DNA sequence: GTTAGGGTTAGGG
DNA sequence: CCCTAACCCTAAC
């Protein structure tokens, strides 16, 4: 079962979670959004992957 | 349960 | 063996 790379679907509706609810609270844009199957675990691994390159907040 | 960084597994090069 | 990245662990909140 191959691994799921995020798509767009997640990571800018994340981008999106993040601008309406702020960075630091998955659990706020996991209500308000839905995902596949992700955690506060899952969606703060990720964008810290992302802004440790790309720095964006 | 969530949050936050450390760190291994998966993926591709 | 390196980079990016999804998963997984340790630690703290």
């Amino acid at each position: 079962r191959k691994r799921q790379a995020w798509l767009w679907e997640e990571d800018k509706n994340l981008r999106s979670g993040v601008r309406k609810y702020g960075e630091g609270n998955w659990s706020k844009i996991l209500l308000h959004y839905k995902f596949n199957n992700r955690t506060s675990v899952m969606l703060k691994d990720r964008w810290r992957t992302m802004k440790k390159l790309k720095l964006i907040s």
